[PDB]
Order: structure tokens, then sequence, then C-alpha cells
């Protein structure tokens, strides 16, 4: 019953592959819903045309910041930054879907997935999905990261869904 959503990765326009991931609405519905919502672009805003737009390797690539392509924007489908709906989950290794936030109860619509285990986040950013299909995809995405979070190529989602 946990919907699977899609994204089709570019790097520099030309296609890389596809990354799907698992998401957990059964624990965290709220969270869960907000991503996929983005995902689909049902509500008229979503990940579709986003970049990646911190990648660091050995520890996670970030996305989701939509309207300002920087980390500094973002939104949720609720009209205004929402809480943290629970820490149920954790981080546990790589694949490993998680909010970013800008503090307590500050989630948006930006995310990371992570490519090593990083418990040190447990307990401030909620764990919401894992990746499924394609944590190969995610591999390559984070060879164009650095030290810095800078990318040496233009990250991006060119599609993304929900798959059934």
């Amino acid at each position: 019953v946990n919907p699977t959503v899609f994204f089709d990765i570019a790097v520099d326009g030309e296609p890389l592959g596809r990354v799907s991931f698992e998401l957990f609405a059964d624990k965290v519905p709220k969270t869960a819903e907000n991503f996929r919502a983005l995902s689909t672009g049902e509500k008229g805003f979503g990940y579709k045309g986003s970049c990646f737009h911190r990648i660091i390797p050995g520890f996670m690539c970030q996305g989701g910041d939509f309207t300002r392509h920087n980390g500094t924007g973002g939104k949720s489908i609720y009209g205004e930054k929402f809480e943290d709906e629970n820490f149920i989950l954790k981080h546990t290794g790589p694949g490993i879907l998680s909010m970013a936030n800008a503090g307590p109860n500050t989630n948006g619509s930006q995310f990371f997935i992570c490519t090593a285990k990083t418990e040190w986040l447990d307990g401030k950013h909620v764990v919401f999905g894992k990746v499924k299909e394609g944590m190969n995809i995610v591999e390559a995405m984070e060879r164009f990261g650095s030290r810095n979070g800078k990318t040496s190529k233009k990250i991006t989602i060119a599609d993304c869904g929900q798959l059934e």
C-alpha cells in the first residue's frame, strides 16, 4: 500500500537513469504525502525540472528546492512549513530518504538521499522513504559532487511521478 515514486535523472541535460523510492505513508503519512504530491506535480508545483544543488560524496545528495534552486527555497503542499511528524525511522544507511530542514518543525520540500549511515541526523530529520531501485544512479550522481557540496555538472530531475 506504500506509494512508489520515481525520478528520472539527467546530468547536464543528458539522461543518466531512474531512481525509485518507497514512501512510508504507513508510518509518516503527512510527510510521505507531501513528497508524493510534489513528485506527481498534482498541486501545480513540484520536483519536475528541479536540481540537486548540494552533493557531498560519501554523505548525501540534497535536492527539492524547486523555487530558488540553491537550498534557500522550496515549499510544502500545505501552505506553510510543516511539523516533524515523528522520528520513528532512523538514518540506517545508503538509500534512506529524509527531510532537510531549518530546525525543529520547518519542513518544506527539500530532501536528501543518504549514501552512507548518518545516525547523527536521527531525531533531527524525518526519515520517510528509501530508494527501492536505482541506488546505482544515486551513486553515479554522487560522483559529481564535491567536498563543499557544489556540483561539477547540473544534476536535474528531468521527469518524475508515481509508479504502480
